[PDB]
């Protein structure tokens, strides 16, 4: 039961947000963000730049300081907060949900459904870790007492992408505040709004003046001023593998800055010939053309055992023929539009390497509308390994079918890539499963099942996919520093 | 690859051990232990009763001493003396082994192969947890600084069973020592031989005296006085649910000594029809039959879904007829005698109940050898879940074949049981192995294996099998007592 | 800041508890429960005996069964459950503290900002652990994968005690919920009613039926019902050294269920020569005088050195003179009524033992008013270890203070107990603060405060004062079965 | 008690070790290696560039295959191998010790007492941790079962310093070790001989050919190929801040490897007035002149209240005038020469620096003798912060001795600092021993004490002086790659 969204929520949020209070731009600059569905501006946003980053990390630190409210609060009263924070936001669920919608383009049933769900379900997940996260007492060898203090890293610096707003928002925000950071945020240039709604959510729970801090602006601008700051002791970035190489060359190249990146992939979803047909083929479907395409963990390589090749790419291309591309405020449409005009032309170009190249066009592979940035779900089948469409990253409605014949083949094939966020494997054979979940080389293997998340378990890449994780208790390993105080004692017994 | 074994290892080992020095009993009695093999005494060993019982328990009482050698020594330092306990059983291995057989009357090649390997890994596996046990840091609300010490329980009696002698003195010894405890160990009165040798390798290896205490002697004496010692802070007990229960209201009605039970268990080994068949016989034949039938998780209740019934029960038949009974310090033998006339005479008490109650007996049934304990390999078919064979630990070569016909059948006649030790289930499906794991009320649930024991993973039975773990990381929370210290602190901070 | 309490808050809930539904005993029988500032007669409340208490042990265990509602709800949702139930005690918290007041005797003003404060940061810790309680996957030797599943112990009983009603009734709801158990908890014969109106609270938060059953009733009756019973898996209790032997007796002569135990205590505080004079002087106070002197941990053997122990005799027996004793529900008062004649009657008894043995009475020693059971803040000085008022835990207001020369001295004296539930240290060095901490055998030792208690840290007793923790991440293990599966894999990697 | 050195100790390995095998660099080139004492070559040594890394990355990648020996051998066999690897080292702990001294220039005394101690040590600990660093199962929302598994990150690129050749060396093989990863080390080009002796012992101990591989040679040379090797997963680096920052710049512009820094430090040591006099005065001269003032850790910033500064200064001149430099080999000798020229000449710089600054020179300040790098004791009194002497890393034996006031002054004087490795502090009081520990912004903090180093503690740095954790179980996590594995269920239960 979803409740009538308005589609045309009215914006109330749109400047830079810091110490708790809403400013312009020094410059006094705005940038237009744009709806996606139709192509038209939505409202003019603050373009933040270095100036306002600066202003914002002098908010943090101050906020940071030993015996301010921030640093004296207990623990378990952070959790309050990041409690409260996630009533509101339940509160203003069917808003927020369509204002995502509107700025985004997703449709709105799964914004409210699913990204809403899955921020208050992260946030309130945190706000239990708060004051759980422990410190260690040690028996090292002599006459001392050794113990360690799980102390906040400081200012972090986090920037985020435009795929999942609120919820890479709150992925954020939620291990970071649980451990008594301060944090300035560059949010999506594409995907500003929902997040500085949020700040004024986040101002309204009660959270000291400087504690968050939200600059909307450009990456090259605001985004490179957190990762060159002098004074970020970390950085968070989500987004493209290029952009992660800079902001690690930012930090080496400024002050040392801790650092976490969360990238691109070409996530293999392999299915075995002893796989559920019924379940393979909708859980493939949901793998790749899930957010319009645009997941970083996109099932984008499907592979399938030649016995069932035939019929699974048959039940493939009708279900991508009947997903329903429209209006994302409309109760019926599964796919809405790209997020913008870049991306949807980037998109359309990865279409026609794929019929350069050979890849057999089985259905779509053209825009499917006048307005708005539209493409329609696409699948190509008999992929090859050495195929432009079989190593890149797409971001969009675009799926990839290649045959296999061996299990020893497939993990080679499937492992054969600079990328390692995600894969799964489609098998009822309880050895099959735990051969490829150990030999397969990615962050998260999801078995008979896929875009399995849950506020509890991590969520990292390997090799080119980013370092670190996100969510679960690892995720606060990345926001704590550890210290240890070792004191001399009379006389050490066990 | 195995060492021909010395058939009549001399005893050097045959007193009670306190200080590191060999006591007779204070009343100078002594009890003959026997040789299952050939029903003849093998030596006297010192009978210790009470007095012996008070005379170790101050002993360990006073090397628990703060500012005791063994309370200073560094953590590492008890784990470096662990570790040379091993080097030294290892180095005294083919010796062991052959007294434990001697005493015991399992195979001599498996208590060099298999025992005695288990002693080693236990022993080094927990030499490696001495200094890593840590306490915590807590962020308690308020101007305090809050952590725990995990320090000794103190004074442990370990009263310990026959079946596996070195083996269960290792489990006993690995963690409580790991952890900076003392111990009073009673070992069983029909295999003391061994534990005692062992006795002397540990004085060899360093330990302070008084940090291992042995008195070798009978139940309702030495054993009783430790359960109801005033002065003993913690008793860890493995044998029969009856003397557990007299165990836990002699802590009761003591000192309220913490207090550890592993007891026996009636475990269900469920073989779907789906299972690899030859795998499956094989490991229901090692389930049951391993040392003699005397394992505390020996798979009892062997459930078979019906359409394989018939072939399983052949197959089953055959290899326990093929299975070699005879002088354990033959290489070929496969069986050696039970552990003494008590434990004989039970189990053919059994076979015959089993008879009188209608089950079917297919081989064996009856009395092996003419001297000795030895008895034929025997297997029960068509038994129904109300037989007694079907309900009460036998604890001997007896083997239960039960039908079933459904999944959702067999894990309600499996976990109809007072007890809950152990279960496994022989399938290739993935749904149906995680189905059984979870719904099986055990402690241990084996996948396409049995008997599958590792240092590293706990070992501890549900229901009426006991309380606790043994092994791993949990087997270290019964020897721990968790102090926390509260420190008021000029002003907290994050 | 205080809301004006009702002096006379209605009675809502006085039956049993069992599947959210309010019954009558089996019997009919009713018991009357008291208020303690004027001896009156507040209502009836229904009898349970062992029939109430078979029918809510059956209710639990459906509850509990595989598949049920209580069972297959995600750990999250325990978590928010849990949080509810916070919220509504959160709403009815002025009435919960004047009903709290009325039958147990406390002021009101502690009552509300103590009690309840606890109760609703212990209920929100808690609901914050439900989903982080995890298991192990762990690097057994062979080809083999084995985990650990952390599952519910099933129904657990839970006796408590009167001193602090509803907090008692927070500390083992919390951590039983949090992991997925069921309840049946038999509160306190003489404070019964405000553990009720919270299970009226629990079936308006959303718990399902049977999850927790509430037997009001005496302790020979329905407390050794739920102890003796043969399908309670566990049973917590917290009270008299005396009757958690009978418990463990129980246990062990049942089923063999776990047990865990928090007795009382003859906690020492130990005020060194170098302490802060005013601060100490009013924790000690504090330590021995607060909740009635009804508190487990209550500091009733108060060391002083030899050097500051007149100054600090003088302070001491002006701010007993000056405490406030009187009607509760005053917002001047102090100290309320204790909370029955029976214990009225012991303490005066205790201070007759006082005055016979030797110790020096310094003020109060008598009857407060003619009216309720209101005792005088008594003090007695130059107490000997040797006296009763010295070795026997009082439960009173009655302070004992002693003389003493040096660190050495006070360790051996403080240690020289058969409880270890608490100690304190005041002093400002370093070395002496950690010298004492280590050598006190107590499960808290508090360094310049007291009865300082946070939901994130453990409390649990050494000795006789109990075994095993409450709060903190270390109460979820006695609430915990750790299972073990270990499944055959084709070939092990690290 | 020192068994007596061999004064000149033969050399028997000075090449690139590659599977387990001796290589000359692939240039045939080598470089000398200079005895510090004498300023004479000792011998020649492989000089290693990138085409020698390159094979050491394949021997190195091809030893991790899965499949492999080193892969699918059981992790507590890991175990076994490093505590064999420590045996050996014991066995060759003279020689060891002397050839340490002979490269390196410290004191034979402290080589054998507390190098090769620390890192017998420091691999026995480890070689504990091989099968106890567990994965877990995570109870996530839905109908799956979800855990996580703790894989190796695979080939690790180690660059090491030196001022502590063969502890470095351990620090950095025992946790990568203990964790299953492969090794392609680069030792400092002044210290490589103890690097390639211990690659002899692990081959004798038995590891696999390819898990360590070790490359003799320059930093812009070697240590850059590795760091910018498209093939290494990891980079683990020990040094300067500027090197460090190249470091991260090559690691995010090659192939986002991950990347940890142990960087340099300033140190303070703060003397509080209430300090035990005699025991500040030989810690803080222990502080700083440890191993010729070579330490990344060495407290270079005395500070010292005011009241006790003249006796302190006093005391500190008189301990520096009456340390012995001289001939590292007599055990008379308390000071060696320092690693070399450069050094030897950037220490007389920083020496020239403080005279020019205004630091009062109150003894020292010259070189110690005609041959070799030795220099004098030095101590300046009266250092103000802005002097360049007190901002730094020195890397000599020159000591700054400041004076402060109040305690709030001296937080903020020592916390102005760039680096953040560690602090100290000494005091007898409790609350400032409390505060200061909590405001000091450092990685270790040291109570009465200094230079305090157990292998269960973790070591690692804040701000600029490096990220990430060495020993304790800490120093696992930068070893170890998280999978999270979820599984579809058919019915979730708790
Ligand atoms: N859990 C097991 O692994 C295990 C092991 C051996 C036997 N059992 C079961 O126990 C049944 C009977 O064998 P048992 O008589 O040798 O077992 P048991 O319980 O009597 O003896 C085991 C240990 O406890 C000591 N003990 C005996 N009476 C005692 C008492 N009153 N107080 C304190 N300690 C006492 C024994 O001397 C021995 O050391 C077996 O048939 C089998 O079913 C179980
Ligand atoms: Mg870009
Ligand atoms: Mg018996
Ligand atoms: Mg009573
Ligand atoms: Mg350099
Ligand atoms: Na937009
Ligand atoms: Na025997
Ligand atoms: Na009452
Ligand atoms: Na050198």
């Amino acid at each position: 039961a979803v409740p009538a969204p308005n589609q045309q929520p009215e914006v109330f949020c749109n400047q830079i947000f810091i110490n708790n209070e809403w400013h312009d731009a020094v410059s006094r600059k705005t940038f237009p963000t744009v709806n996606p569905s139709t192509g038209e501006v939505i409202c003019q946003v603050a373009e933040g730049d270095k100036e306002d980053v600066d202003k914002a990390v002098k908010a943090a630190r101050a906020a940071f300081q030993l015996g301010s409210p921030w640093r004296r609060m207990d623990a378990s009263h952070r959790g309050r907060l990041l409690n409260r924070l996630a009533d509101l936001i339940e509160r203003d669920r069917t808003y927020l949900a369509a204002l995502e919608t509107l700025d985004n383009g997703k449709p709105y049933v799964i914004s409210y459904l699913v990204d809403l769900d899955m921020v208050l379900k992260c946030l309130r997940y945190y706000a239990g870790w708060a004051d759980k996260y422990h410190g260690k007492t040690i028996p090292i060898d002599g006459d001392f007492f050794s113990y360690t203090r799980h102390e906040p890293v400081g200012v972090c610096g986090q920037i985020i992408p435009w795929n999942f707003p609120l919820l890479m928002q709150a992925w954020k925000l939620g291990p970071a505040l649980a451990t008594g950071n301060v944090v300035v945020m560059k949010v999506a240039e594409q995907t500003p709004l929902t997040a500085l709604y949020v700040a004024n959510l986040i101002k309204e729970a009660g959270f000291p003046p400087g504690v968050v801090n939200i600059v909307p602006g450009f990456g090259p601008t605001a985004g490179a001023a957190i990762a060159s700051h002098e004074d970020v002791d970390k950085v968070a970035f989500t987004g493209s593998t290029e952009i992660g190489r800079v902001i690690q060359v930012a930090a080496g190249s400024s002050n040392l800055k801790r650092v976490t990146l969360e990238l691109g992939g070409k996530s293999p979803n392999i299915i075995m010939s002893d796989a559920d047909m019924d379940w393979a083929v909708e859980q493939a479907h949901f793998a790749l053309f899930f957010n319009q395409g645009q997941c970083c963990c996109a099932g984008s390589r499907t592979f399938v055992q030649e016995d069932i090749y035939d019929e699974f790419v048959e039940r493939s291309v009708a279900r991508a023929k009947s997903r329903v591309v429209g209006n994302p405020f409309d109760s019926k449409t599964e796919q809405g539009p790209q997020v913008d005009e870049t991306q949807f032309k980037k998109i359309l170009g990865y279409i026609n390497t794929g019929k350069q190249e050979g890849a057999k066009l089985l259905c779509g592979g053209g825009i499917a509308a006048d307005r708005g940035y539209f493409i329609q779900p696409t699948v190509f089948g008999d992929v090859q390994d050495g195929m432009t469409i079989a190593k890149e990253e797409i971001f969009g409605p675009v799926m990839q079918i290649l045959k296999f014949k061996t299990i020893e083949e497939v993990v080679g094939r499937a492992n054969n890539s600079t990328y390692g966020l995600a894969a799964a494997v489609f098998t009822k054979d309880l050895d099959k499963a735990n051969y490829l979940s150990q030999a397969l080389q990615a962050g998260t293997v999801w078995v008979n099942c896929y875009d399995v998340f849950g506020a509890q378990s991590p969520f990292g890449g390997y090799k080119m996919s980013g370092s670190g994780q996100e969510l679960g208790e690892y995720g606060l390993q990345a926001y704590t520093e550890v210290k240890t105080v070792t004191v001399k004692v009379p006389q050490k017994n066990s």
